[PDB]
């Protein structure tokens, strides 16, 4: 069903479906199972930064995610998304939590795209800036249990009255407006996309990740993806 | 039922619905009949650019037209559109023809809106720029005789094949997502739009214009809005 | 001398020279006893940020202040720049203290400035933002006792290492490179400032302030402009 | 002595000092044998765009040349830019003339530049847009022959009173205001520049190229850098 390309934020190592034994960022084409993964120094209750970017003539899709006072950590992979993806997709951040759990708080989100053709002077842009959000945001879709506006914040997962995190949650938000990102006499296309979360658990080992996914314009949560799914896919193949 | 805020380029003087005796810009508030215009010495076959301006602080809705080359019209309107408008509205461009006619082109449109919250370092921004439309620009609502990628243009109202201007034609292509532009806690909102036209047509008197406008978000082109009433009013009151 | 139009965030009541008896904000053109001035209620010790915005078809300069969680303040004044300034500018960030005083770090700055001509197409811009300070900032001009790189911060008059202010200090801050705000055939011209500053005196009476001004490139501090005078006035005429 | 990184559009193959036996892009690291190489069909009097992009995690200097209506070029190479060049530097355009010559002419120029800390929130960004240049440009420093405002295009090398171009010329246009390319803090550091010219010679074998350059700050044209060395090289090491 879905086609998925996503950047996760995996707080827990399901090493059975292939995570590796600590917190990592991956990248995903079509699959749980990262074409690509780095090691990830997570911290609980600090607020978080993850960069993306991709470019049609590099053909490379990466990340890095980033705390205040750390090093960072940071992850690549090449994959010319034209042999992916839909020619109008929809981008969007998704998040779930099994019987291990977390918050996942979205603080801001940008996104920017581009498509330079060959025409002198000739660029199509979308461009979105989220630093503060309302409890109508009327230009996200939020499927699942996101909800908006909490703290002006958007929530990803369900959490209680006092914030903390349920199990067993899954919820996305994706910016309303289809996106364009290949075109036919496009020179150059590209994107780049940022966010910054708070990850808080009460628990040792929170589960489950966050991640920043490009999805066909129709994509829905699929059944069963909660926990080590990421709101994405369907199965662990 | 619609709520419309427009600046519009009036080619035809229809002086008995308040029309100045020439092509000229003129404000619109919730009517047909111009808060305030300016003379508008119109080039047929010419690019035109449109540029509009407006903020929050001082509440002016400000609209400049040049032609290359050419000395350039301005309009200017002291207005609150937080006492005019929705919270959330969409933003477009109309064009009609009646017994006289032209051709509506559009070439290019870039818009940027801006909110900026008291919070430090908070602003929510939404761009687009359009210098190429394809024949599927899913982003575009399109109603009316609107079409998209002829010469990778927009088509307002209906053209022949060989690009000959229709009368009695009416189209609108309205941004697909919603734009927000009042915020709780803004202390500065802002926008600004931009977009190139061609107006050509084989007549003398060509009719009827193009305007920019701000509706509410479920806006739809009104019974018999052809002609003066540039599918945006459904009377002339 | 020198050409200053400033926005001044004056600290000090100096009823003497025209302040109001608070707090303010005003707008100067060539003179310290500004054209306007709006009532502002400083808060020590807490972030701030400042909005200064101007369009050449408006011709309004407009300036609005604000702390998180407060009620902001705002100043405006009908004024043509193309009347009083230089085609190319330098702009800056100015601040003083006297036998009263105040610490007076800039935390970000950022500034865009734009100028359309007539031609299709044709956009001239400048755009620098500043989120960070280094010790070596080359493409700042300090002048006074203005240094960059402590906490990353820009401090615009002195501080003792304990991070105590000085009084009888002062000391701006130049983008380096030129700007031009007129040109021949611009149709519209338009800039915009943002800067978020950290007013902090140990005192009841903090003073002098702090002002965004735009000059003429070979601007420096006047004489004598230590205090009431901001940097960049040398006389209270 | 200078550091230099550039991308050429060199229009004559000097076989003798490695160019291959057509017109071609390259890129050079402190030497004008390239890195690398791309062969590019050349348009005499068509006005061409190059599009040149970078960034620290990817390390990939990657550059497309397209002509409207044409297929497009593009030359990648991997290199840590920080490996070869200072923390600040200035950018720029360079261009030469031998024995055979060609118009240089730049139409438009915009650059970008951004630093991006691990700090939340924490971007220092440069961008510049030239669609216009006038007699005074006093944001621009011009080596050599190159001059600006002529049909508010940039000159590079010297042109006759009939826009005929003059061989054994050499011309460079910088912007005034250094760059900062590298930061202790960077978790991510990227630019991408963007210039239209236009090359047309009265010859069928017209020299000798145009190229995007970034060196020291204090960088000036080499002593016999005319012809094939590009205004950028002192020797063919
Ligand atoms: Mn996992
Ligand atoms: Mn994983
Ligand atoms: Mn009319
Ligand atoms: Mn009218
Ligand atoms: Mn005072
Ligand atoms: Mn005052
Ligand atoms: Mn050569
Ligand atoms: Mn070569």
């Amino acid at each position: 069903a879905d086609t998925i390309v996503a950047v996760e934020l995996d707080t827990y190592p399901n090493t059975d479906i292939g995570d590796p034994s600590y917190p990592h960022i991956g990248i995903d084409i079509k699959s749980v199972r990262s074409k690509k993964t780095a090691k990830w120094n997570m911290q609980n209750g600090k607020v978080g930064t993850a960069h993306i970017i991709y470019n049609s003539v590099d053909k490379r899709l990466s990340a890095v995610v980033s705390y205040p006072n750390a090093d960072s950590a940071t992850v690549s992979y090449d994959v010319d998304l034209d042999n992916v993806l839909p020619e109008w997709v929809r981008v969007g951040l998704s998040a779930s939590t099994g019987l291990y759990k977390e918050t996942n708080t979205i603080l801001s989100w940008s996104f920017t795209s581009k498509l330079k053709s060959n025409s002198t002077h000739e660029t199509n842009a979308l461009h979105f800036m989220f630093n503060q959000f309302s409890k109508d945001q009327k230009d996200l879709i939020l499927q699942g249990d996101a909800t908006t506006g909490t703290d002006g914040n958007l929530e990803l997962t369900r959490v209680s009255s006092n914030g903390s995190p349920q199990g067993s949650s899954v919820g996305r938000a994706l910016f309303y407006a289809p996106v364009h990102i290949w075109e036919s006499s496009a020179v150059v296309a590209s994107f780049e996309a940022t966010f910054t979360f708070l990850i808080k658990s009460p628990d040792s080992h929170p589960a489950d990740g966050i991640a920043f996914f490009i999805s066909n314009i129709d994509s829905s949560i699929p059944s069963g993806s909660t926990g080590r799914l990421l709101g994405l896919f369907p199965d662990a193949n």
